[PDB]
């Protein structure tokens, strides 16, 4: 069985150590091509991303899932150039984040389903690069449009086997409403990662979703470094409850950011100079010294993402 | 001010001819036509419909359109250049921002927005080398804080380059008055500004006071009433002529050949109500005004001389 990357299909075995929630650039639709000098230049942003991915490579990372959607300014040609030059697999995403323009906002659930299908089954833009995941974002209480997006995501996942990954505010238990809507469409929890779950510290929330078969995205560990040790101990708490197979870990890093105040990227890079290598270089050794076996950590960073990303019509 | 930027390169002022100063090839959102061309049937189908529509307009005398679609209306300048070449009609492209800026625009300072508008006029749009010839700005209400930044950045790009500013209001709220106050605070001459969508309200005192201050008055959406009648909208042109303000009038259709930034199928409703498309101004409004007694020299002044003076980069 095979996973779509920006360089074409790969086998499950080739994915290796996978970071399941990352971004090359957090931007807006059209913005990198209209104003590349916001980032210095397109070449500067690509170079910064290739160096950072090569360093993550130096640490063991073999695949990242770029969960930038259309409205996060995903530029799959950028992703392809960076993947090739870093020699790291990148999974592209479809879906919608929190900044849809009018042309998306106004669409029905049936139209949105066709757009997500197009990106999975045909390709993104005119590139022929197919998405391997669907990303959906909600506010704490899901809005009417966000509910349409979740329903279209579920329908596109049921038709193609590709998984869904979510943005929450876990501070607001946002995954419970997302999961209820997704299940109303018949989507299996084993096809869904409830993301940004490391921003909440009520373990009851994490364990209940994991007991239903959801993947738990503990995906923003180094954002607390801008305590990260405490967020990483959520990984250990889920392992200790018996939910190893439900854990996904990532940095939620980026190499350029225009969807926030200017110069935020410099602040972030000062708090986490390891960038995407933070998970393999800091978190993994930390969990090792708390007594988690290497085998458990390999299961979380290799086997769990492979099972999550492999298209499964179940 | 001897040449104007078009999607085919510079043209001299005399080549612009009959100009429609507020039009769109497609009303959409940034990145959308590239990501989902099948919303419009296909990219080829949208292009072919726009070529037939422009050629229609050209046979009715139009020589240039100003496509006032900004980044956030999904302007695709490569689509504009293709259509301009195939229809042999000049198209002036725009910079600026309309009412749907994404977060990456909404979070920018006035200095940052000024640099963006300047790059699209002085360097080029995207990697195409096609340079804007107008700055479009939309406001609502009394002008929001972000919209005020856009207006100020627009005035600053105008004053550095000479290209004019054209606005989207609400004439029913006299919203041009607030735009004019902000733009004048920046030192921009009213003769470099069109207050647009002024035909949406039959408030003659509003129009004449802005015209007397030197603003151009954009009576730019006449057939939207055919989708207040269109004739009533067209009599606002006659009223300004009769007050001696012919030099301040700009007319247009505000037409589109595809629309994704509204409900599905609105383009079909619109086309059924105005089958003339962008030829509505020359086929319907111009003969209506002739029949009301407006002479040829005045109509050529409105449709040729005023757009030339407005678009020529000045000061
Ligand atoms: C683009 As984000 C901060 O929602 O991972
Ligand atoms: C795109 As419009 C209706 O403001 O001209
Ligand atoms: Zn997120
Ligand atoms: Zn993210
Ligand atoms: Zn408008
Ligand atoms: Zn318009």
């Amino acid at each position: 069985d095979r996973i779509n990357t920006v360089r074409g299909p790969i086998t499950i075995s080739e994915a290796g150590f996978t970071l399941t929630h990352e971004h090359i650039c957090g931007s807006s639709a059209g913005f990198l091509r209209a104003w590349p000098e916001f980032f210095g230049s397109r070449k500067a942003l690509a170079e910064k991303a290739v160096r950072g991915l090569r360093r993550a490579s130096a640490a063991g990372v073999r695949t990242i899932v770029d969960v930038s959607t259309f409205d996060l300014g995903r530029d799959v040609s950028l992703l392809a150039e960076v993947s090739r030059a870093a020699d790291v697999h990148i999974v592209a995403a479809t879906g919608l984040w929190l900044d849809p323009p009018l042309s998306m906002r106004l669409r029905s659930v049936e139209e949105l389903t066709q757009f997500f299908l197009r990106e999975i089954q045909y390709g993104i833009e005119d590139t022929g690069i197919r998405a391997g995941i669907i990303k959906v974002a909600t506010t704490g209480k899901v809005t009417p449009f966000q509910e349409l997006v979740l329903r279209a995501a579920a329908r596109a996942s049921l038709a193609t086997g590709v998984p869904v990954t979510t943005h929450t505010a876990a501070s607001q238990r946002g995954g419970e409403q997302q999961a209820a809507i997704l299940e109303s469409e018949g989507l299996s929890p084993s096809r869904v990662c409830i993301g940004h779950s490391d921003a909440a510290d009520d373990l009851s929330y994490h364990t209940a979703l994991a007991a239903r078969g959801y993947l738990i995205g503990l995906d923003s560990i180094p954002h607390s470094a801008v305590s990260w040790q405490t967020r990483a101990l959520l990984i250990k708490a889920l392992i200790d409850q018996g939910y190893t197979k439900q854990i996904l870990v990532s940095n939620d890093w980026l190499f350029g950011i225009s969807s926030y105040v200017t110069n935020i990227m410099d602040v972030m890079d000062s708090g986490n100079p390891d960038g995407m290598a933070f998970i393999p270089l800091r978190v993994i050794p930390f969990l090792r010294e708390k007594g988690i076996p290497q085998e458990t950590l390999a299961g979380i960073t290799v086997t769990n993402p492979a099972r999550f990303l492999s298209p499964t019509l179940r």
